[PDB]
């Protein structure tokens, strides 16, 4: 019993931070075999950042600009390239401790764990959801760009995630191994904004049968709706279109419970237009959005890494 | 900014997880150099789980009934003993991925780190605090038993928990490192019931100065309270009394946030009394207890 919000075991993950010092920046790389990946703008000084020309910051630097540390020995950079907003450092040393490992671009709604560091050392661990407005509701300090979001999937970690800069309101934006940003951001010192954000339907769907496999049933009801007309209900609550591949992804939690999606449909669409009247579900008085259909399972059958 | 539930990265203590199997049971152990601590019940059978004499059951064991096994390797179980509810099996090859490490006892209140396996593996990592009735609020399946509780300050681990079994409203009980469990709970199938819980105060006031830290103050208000008139607020709605110390913990939040102990007090009491009012606090709809005083500034 009980549900948490829970990440991925981040040991895989912690064996591959490392500190990435450029002039007077300081962030964290993400060393995998000989490369070491970064946000770019670790090139960047206070005017730079401003309106860069990446490609010109990174040609005037040298192999020797790039101080690399893992743990107290400082690894030698013996190249450098960039791909997209990620600078790739290669070094003369593999990493012993590289996982296996894939790089994943992953969509909204999709859950990850985040391993937050500051001087390329791992912090703390938090899961997060990619909000439909491409941001992530992270918890990060200055220093801590660089820091990665991942999946464990088997033995194979998935990386998804670097960190590279937080919005006006405090929410982060970052991008895939790649470094393509998730959402419409730049890593330029502009005016950007976070789009008005939307509620992941499936993942309230997937949390309200994690309830329901922990004995909270008071909200369920004995009402069905069509998808057509839960969607129309949806959308005027700023909550996100519930697709026939959502409905299908709910299938097995549907089974277990004995719950039908278009039913516990039904339980949302009238939690929406009625409240909680006072009442919790797994300790919440709010609908939680930031857990999948798989993470459910996942965590109701003991999956392990 | 921002304010997650966070947990320490668990990477150290990934490294000590393994697998104890003593007949049918099979639950985790804790190998730290050459020991692997476990809950005691692994040595009970169905019939002796009601009244179990441990030093008895424990006595007819050798030390090849005990498999433990390291990812694919079988540990070879050089001894055995127990100290309190906790199974102490002394192991011919010290673990190379040990830790510095502490046993530490927490109290009520305090947060840690909870790294869920099942086998041996680790299968997710929380955050939890130990409830004022020495409960935990975990989330946990059966061949839970064996997984721990931690905190990573500076380099070092310190082990305050070990996991030993469900109550039946779902909540869970443990041990510290030393196998003295938290609460009037026994590692007996005998009636067993957890007390009444009530909200940890000094962590909801160490919330709130995080909201203020993260721009939120919609629920600051222009009063003040005595120490003994919050407390006879508090009691009223379920929440532990604020002790002196408690108030002196708040003080460095105090003078970062510029908002007295006392002050914030009168927050809590009005927050008590209306609500929200369709407002939340740091994205919740509830006020938090699992953040210490010390967990905020942490993380702020
Ligand atoms: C692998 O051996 C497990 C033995 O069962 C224990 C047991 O409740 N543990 C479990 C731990 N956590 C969550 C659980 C959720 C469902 C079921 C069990 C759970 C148990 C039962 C009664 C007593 Cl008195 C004791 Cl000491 C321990
Ligand atoms: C090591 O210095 C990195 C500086 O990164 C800035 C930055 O906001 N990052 C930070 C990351 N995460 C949380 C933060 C919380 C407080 C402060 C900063 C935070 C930043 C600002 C604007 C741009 Cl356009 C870019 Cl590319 C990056
Ligand atoms: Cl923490």
């Amino acid at each position: 019993s009980g549900f948490r919000k829970m990440a991925f075991p981040s040991g895989k993950v912690e064996g591959c931070m490392v500190q990435v010092t450029c002039g007077t920046t300081t962030l964290n790389g993400l060393w995998l075999d000989d490369v070491v990946y970064c946000p770019r703008h670790v090139i960047c000084t206070s005017e730079d950042m401003l309106n860069p020309n990446y490609e010109d910051l990174l040609i005037r630097k040298s192999n020797h600009n790039f101080l690399v540390q893992a743990g107290n020995v400082q690894l030698r950079v013996i190249g450098h390239s960039m791909q997209n907003c990620v600078l790739k450092l290669k070094v003369d040393t593999a990493n012993p401790k590289t996982p296996k490992y894939k790089f994943v671009r992953i969509q909204p709604g999709q859950t990850f764990s985040v391993l937050a560091c500051y001087n390329g050392s791992p912090s703390g661990v938090y899961q997060c959801a990619m909000r439909p407005n491409f941001t992530i509701k992270g918890s990060f300090l200055n220093g801590s760009c660089g820091s990665v979001g991942f999946n464990i999937d088997y033995d194979c970690v998935s990386f998804c995630y670097m960190h590279h800069m937080e919005l006006p309101t405090g929410v982060h934006a970052g991008t895939d191994l790649e470094g393509n940003f998730y959402g419409p951001f730049v890593d330029r010192q502009t005016a950007q904004a976070a789009g008005t954000d939307t509620t992941i339907t499936v993942n309230v769907l997937a949390w309200l049968y994690a309830a329901v496999i922990n004995g909270d049933r008071w909200f369920l009801n004995r009402f069905t709706t069509t998808l057509n007309d839960f969607n129309l209900v949806a959308m005027k609550y700023n909550y996100e279109p519930l697709t026939q591949d959502h409905v299908d992804i709910l299938g097995p939690l549907s089974a277990q419970t004995g719950i039908a999606v278009l039913d516990m449909c039904a339980s949302l669409k009238e939690l929406l237009q009625n409240g909680m009247n006072g009442r919790t579900i797994l300790g919440s008085a709010l609908l939680e959005d930031e857990f999948t259909p798989f993470d459910v399972v996942r965590q109701c059958s003991g999956v392990t890494f």
